[PDB]
């Protein structure tokens, strides 16, 4: 039985520092993973409309609630609003599909998944005849206002953002009539992309950071053989052996010691358990400085390439 440390949000809700990520996987693979996770002691599950797999997650949580394995109040469920749904009637409609598939009556956190609004319509990745993304009418600011209504109505406990730079967080924070603040910024983070200035910024504003792709997302479709490889990184493995731990566990523990929430994904039961076995060791302050020095500003997750649209987050330094 395991329990992740709590990270307290500006709303005083407690966010488990390790969560289970839910990257697309067939078919009931993700459902069992959620079941296995809950068994092992995970309470934080990270979800997304775009994965189109949220119903599996829903079946899993439902069954474990009836089985009496877990209660709702102890689960910490996060999902996100995809950019093609920023227009106000769409926000509510996308959210409702999320909350339905998940068979919940509320989310602990609802995130803006990406800062740039995309063309509304059937496509989730609207593109021109030349491949480039098509912008939409509503902004992330427009979306946020609709999302704040969800909080007003007790459908969501707290809001946050994902893939935001500090310039975009600044715009959100300085928005007139702002009701609710982002409790987290979920972004890619690992030793090749250490996000030092952004984490500094968020924390200075009382906004937590959630590290995604902490293992380098090896299963990403667009990987290349020469794309650097965190899990196979000899200097990571060496630090691991020193603690009698796996490379994956070191990569996870790295965020924990920076006070950064982290959501490693696995549909393999042995790995799910292993990925939460990370509160029995501690990297030395010298091991942490060594890992921090691996920063090469490499993004595994930069597929969108809507660098032509307004509010592209990765143009910013941080
Ligand atoms: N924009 C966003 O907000 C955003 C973007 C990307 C990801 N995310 C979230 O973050 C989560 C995690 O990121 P990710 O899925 O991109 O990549 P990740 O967690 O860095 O890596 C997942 C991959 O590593 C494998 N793996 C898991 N544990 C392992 C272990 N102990 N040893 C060796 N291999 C292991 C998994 O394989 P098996 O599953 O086959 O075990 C899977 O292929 C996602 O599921 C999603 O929830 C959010
Ligand atoms: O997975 C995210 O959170 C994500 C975020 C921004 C851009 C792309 C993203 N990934 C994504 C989007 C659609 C389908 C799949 C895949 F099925 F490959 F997992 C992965």
């Amino acid at each position: 039985a395991h329990m992740a440390t709590f990270v307290e949000l500006s709303t005083k809700a407690k966010m488990p520092i390790v969560g289970l990520g839910t990257w697309k996987s067939p078919l009931g693979k993700v459902k069992e993973a959620v079941k296995v996770a809950i068994d092992a002691g995970y309470r934080h599950i990270d979800c997304a409309y775009v994965y189109q797999n949220e119903h599996e997650v829903g079946e899993a949580i439902q069954e474990k609630i009836q089985e009496k394995a877990v209660k709702r109040e102890d689960l910490f469920i996060v999902s996100k609003l995809w950019p093609t749904f920023f227009e106000r009637p769409l926000v509510r409609k996308a959210f409702e599909k999320t909350l339905k598939d998940l068979k919940l009556s509320y989310l602990d956190v609802y995130l803006i998944h990406w800062p740039q609004g995309f063309k509304s319509g059937d496509d989730l990745f609207p593109k021109d005849d030349k491949g480039n993304a098509i912008g939409g009418k509503a902004t992330f600011l427009d979306a946020w206002e609709a999302m704040e209504e969800l909080v007003d109505e007790g459908l969501v406990k707290a809001l946050g953002v994902s893939n935001f730079s500090h310039f975009q967080i600044e715009k959100l924070l300085n928005k007139p009539g702002l009701k609710y603040k982002p409790v987290t910024n979920q972004v890619e983070c690992h030793p090749y992309l250490t996000q030092e200035k952004l984490i500094q910024y968020c924390h200075s504003k009382g906004i937590t950071v959630t590290a995604y792709s902490p293992l380098g997302s090896p299963d990403r479709p667009w990987a290349k053989p020469e794309d650097p490889s965190l899990l196979e990184d000899p200097k990571i493995k060496e630090i691991a052996a020193k603690h009698k731990k796996t490379a994956a566990q070191v990569l996870i523990r790295f965020h924990i010691q920076r006070n950064v929430i982290v959501i490693p994904k696995s549909v393999t039961p042995a790995r799910i358990v292993e990925n939460i076995q990370v509160f029995d060791f501690k990297l030395s302050d010298e091991e942490m400085a060594t890992i921090l020095s691996f920063n090469r500003n490499w993004r595994a997750c930069n597929v969108l390439q809507s660098s032509h649209l307004e509010d592209y987050p990765f143009d910013a330094e941080y």
